[PDB]
């Protein structure tokens, strides 16, 4: 007898008597449980203050081995209890095997804890189901800060926010250790979140199928945990994703795609070491970072992490955020049709097919799309397929296969005598496609950026080369930083106002980026090249290549702003 | 008897029913008490939480008309206790006696609460002495957001700091009223702050008073009173003292000074009117604001704002941020002599005397200072008695009055035919000064900011003229806005790195906006007198007065650099 009544007298025998010692038949309890863990009904000073107190009801829980044991039986209950093939939770049940190492709750979470009605203070503590070490217990409370950016909240809550009120996991770790006493470092942290996220799988695992007498959730948990089972998480105390994803961005470029610089640039004159790093960045999880939801980061941190991997050539290529593909990317995933989605972005987040975007005719209407494209980057590689052309309010967008008859691509096209192999003309001359197949800030952000890293990097080799071999060479070198760091304030600035106030409110410092950037980063190039009297070849062909109506239209908006304020 | 003991059984028989009461002879309480406010020894969700806990406390306590009487007792109390003459008290009592409108205690401080040994929760409350309005103890509590930046902290504490744990005073506000129930807004909150501040007052002179038998901060607690009784202070939820700040600058601006731009440009072809306008801004409360220790703000507000005050050409006169006085005024201050101090600073925050800092000579050691100067802004007013020379490691400035014999002016320097009322050479030969009378970040980040503004003021002009009267003109605007965007957003990321990383860590920022502002500006006014084909002439003698050794310095900074890195 433990279920509602209008609680109840309620191993059952076990939680009874844990009940009964707690207290040295438990009534209804008049208190809030917060389903969502973001907590968003409340201010921020509330937050922080509730976050504190469930640390403490668990220390003093606590303060007032087996655990190989556990894992053992927790992988012997999700093999048994398994319905699908999954190889990623035999990988990381064999990855955790290899890592070792009191009264706990078992599933301490936010949803088991009663407050009171006006107060925020922990009342009683609920669902002491599967109680049987110190610190497994705050790993599984503290991992739904690691949530899978893919796979929807549990709970039907909201992912936690950060600088909103609600403390770090590091503020917390900290918070509970001086609590108890212990230091503020521990141990085995990486072997603690894979075995909560693991346990975690398996919970979700055995109530999919209780419930077929959460299935797909299997897999992304297994995967994050298998993805963190390898880093080095910082117990104690040291956006912060953002500078944690930028970190690891900068230790995998100066660990791995530089020394490749000179092998790829000679076989210039895609190899596979390409697709290995590709393959190495899709295992170490660097990979599609640009797709606002794949990865989950905010704007700036976008921002920061482009121009962190602008300064190698063919550096956006491994992390699959190449200039086309992107576009088109956000396009089928912001506003697209389901059955268009399935068909089209499964080839693409995977890597399989290319794309272009092209606008360089006629859309008459199903619907016949003749007429001839110009200036059609990417579309000579093998792997494309699809094609979004928005052509002739005649602005309607439809994706277009390449192979459907009347496709043709009709001539390469050379700026400065490079073919650039790492914008082949296409016709299409009257091509039959069905109903079916029928913004810009993040691009220009990007495009942006990326020409603010290579900037950077041309200063540096042509301060390098300055220093290896007068008063006008330093002038130069002035005038380029100074140059530099204005661009950088001002795309950061636009990145901003971007991911603030909305998207529609940001049209100028679009245009304004757009104007500023390639006059100054060429009178770099210019300088660069003439000191020199080599990679900077390549940094020069792309930063002429990148290079006054936009002019006109800031123009008009400052014109229309002065107006409107007075 | 309730004196310590090794507390007591403890009108002491008041505090003996209210003790007796709420427990419905109290002994030692094990817990802590923080003197300091701020809370300096946890972390910032500990210190939320603490701060919820005394709201919830609070209202907890309260929500389970003869405040007219307790301010004409606190008035008789203070008047009769009075030692030394205060007008401005009398003046705060007679402006609060305009104004009118439970179980309280009287004194609810954050020093007068002890919390749990090891949790951060209320175990008691003490001082109970001067209980007898429920919201007048929510003011007394939360006055201390607005402790003068002039005056020190009271028990020895530092002032409340923000952006770090501590709840904003509207938060708090929300809090407790959410807490008890009433509407988030709340009437007549100007006399509250009035009554408590002067509470306050009267119980610091009382104290003084007892111990002669805390006595010079009776007039600050007043004058601030007074400051913020004339305000409109939103009690329901809405840095943040830089932004209020910065509105009462633009609305006293806008309300003032601008339609004496004719009156004082026609005088020009000081005047009374800057006397009594400068009069009016120090009664508001708008004076001395550049000084980083009277004013309080951050160097990024700082910076804000300067750019709202440069706009007019005599703005920064009548705030008394004046370009020679302000550096002189932060030298006194910052690392300097006390006796030198008052002899000196004195005569400046009081706007008596001017002052100027000249070094475009002979120091040789009492010591005598034989040379000639030059260019020396501001030399020519006859309230100028200081001066400042760092003359001959030979850097050695010593101050120089000007009345002593020696000094004596030779000639007015002119600039493009302006006389500049509001450069006269100085000539000091052998001017004889006791030993008693013996950094440039602050002063560039200002002289840029006002820069800035004033090209946002041209802008202004001649787009409005542009439309009064093609595409070159567009053009030209839209370059203006572009360049005027990049330099606000390097002033304000210097001013930033300035406030944040030390002052000696953006030396590099600080030579790059010397380099990069004035040549846009200069090419924005040329722009705009050639589109006018008025108050832009005095803008472009500015721009001009205003107007290549940085860049290589700027070159040296950057080769180290990335010497450094490599
Ligand atoms: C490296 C590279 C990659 C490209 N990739 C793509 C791609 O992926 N997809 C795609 O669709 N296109 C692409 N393009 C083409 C791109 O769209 C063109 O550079 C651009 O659109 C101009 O094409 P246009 O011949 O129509 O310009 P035109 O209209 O022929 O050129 C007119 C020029 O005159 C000037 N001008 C315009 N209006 C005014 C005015 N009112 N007053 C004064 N001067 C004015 C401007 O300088 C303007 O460029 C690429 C081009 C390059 C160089
Ligand atoms: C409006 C105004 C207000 C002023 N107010 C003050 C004031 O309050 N206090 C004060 O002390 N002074 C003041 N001055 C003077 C100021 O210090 C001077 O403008 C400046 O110091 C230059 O003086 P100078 O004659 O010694 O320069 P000079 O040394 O005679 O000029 C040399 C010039 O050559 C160039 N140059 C220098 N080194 C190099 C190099 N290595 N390579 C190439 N070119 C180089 C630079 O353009 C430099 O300005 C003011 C000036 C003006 C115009």
């Amino acid at each position: 007898p433990t279920f509602f009544l209008q609680v109840l007298r309620k191993k059952i025998d076990r939680e009874f008597k844990i009940q009964k010692a707690l207290f040295s038949v438990m009534e209804h309890v008049q208190g809030r449980i917060f389903r969502d863990f973001s907590i968003p009904g409340v201010s921020s000073a509330e937050r922080a203050a509730i976050y504190v107190s469930v640390a403490e009801t668990l220390a003093w829980l606590h303060s007032l081995g087996y655990c190989k044991r556990q894992v053992s039986t927790w992988t012997k209950q999700y093999q048994a209890s398994a319905h699908q093939s999954i190889p990623a939770m035999d990988q990381l049940s064999t990855w955790l095997m290899k890592n070792l190492p009191c009264l706990v709750h078992g599933d301490f979470k936010l949803d088991n804890i009663v407050f009171h009605p006006k107060e925020c203070r922990v009342i009683a503590v609920l669902d002491w189901e599967l109680s049987t070490h110190p610190l497994t217990d705050l790993a599984h409370l503290s991992l739904f800060y690691y949530w899978p950016r893919t796979l929807p909240m549990i709970n039907r809550g909201s992912h936690i926010p950060e600088n909103t009120g609600i403390p770090l996991m590091e503020e917390l770790i900290s918070i509970y250790c001086h609590r108890r006493g212990i230091d503020p470092n521990l141990p085995n942290w990486n072997f603690f979140m894979a075995l909560s996220f693991f346990k975690l799988a398996g919970i979700s695992q055995g109530v999919y199928r209780r419930y077929l007498m959460t299935a797909n959730t299997v897999q992304p948990l297994a995967e994050t945990g298998l993805q963190l089972s390898k880093r080095t998480l910082r117990t104690t105390p040291p956006s912060r994703r953002g500078q944690e994803v930028l970190t690891r961005v900068k230790q995998f470029m100066k660990q791995h795609v530089f020394p490749a610089e000179k092998e790829v640039a000679e076989y210039y004159a895609h190899p596979l070491v390409i697709e290995k790093l590709k393959e190495i960045a899709k295992a170490e999880g660097l990979w599609n970072l640009f797709l606002p939801a794949v990865s989950g980061l905010s704007q700036v941190d976008y921002a920061l992490i482009a121009e962190e991997t602008g300064k190698c050539f063919f550096a956006p290529d491994v992390f699959n955020c190449q200039a086309p593909d992107t576009g088109n990317m956000e396009v089928l995933h912001l506003y697209g049709s389901e059955q268009q989605k399935k068909q089209w972005l499964e080839p693409l987040l995977r890597g399989d097919i290319t794309s272009v975007f092209c606008m360089t005719c006629t859309i008459q209407r199903g619907y016949i799309v003749n007429g001839k494209k110009w200036w059609s980057s990417g579309a000579g590689n093998p792997k494309c397929k699809i094609a979004i052309v928005l052509g002739r309010r005649q602005h309607s967008m439809i994706l277009v296969p390449m192979d459907t008859p009347g496709v043709e691509l009709i001539r390469p096209l050379s700026v400065f005598g490079y073919m650039d192999n790492m914008h082949w003309e296409v016709h299409f001359n009257h091509v039959r496609v069905p109903a079916s197949n029928l913004r810009l800030g993040p691009g220009r952000i990007h495009h942006c950026m990326r020409t603010v890293g290579l900037a950077e990097r041309i200063l540096q080799i042509m301060c390098d080369r300055a220093v290896q071999r007068h008063e006008v060479v330093a002038h130069w070198i002035a005038k380029s930083r100074i140059a530099i760091e204005e661009i950088r304030l001002l795309t950061l600035k636009a990145a901003h106002s971007i991911d603030t106030l909305g998207s529609a409110s940001a049209r100028k410092e679009i245009a304004m980026i757009k104007v500023a950037a390639p006059k100054a980063v060429c009178k770099i190039a210019d300088w660069a090249i003439q000191v020199h009297g080599y990679p900077l070849a390549n940094m020069y062909a792309i930063i002429r290549t990148l290079r006054e109506v936009h002019l006109s239209a800031i123009a008009k908006m400052e014109l229309q702003d002065q107006a409107r304020r007075l």
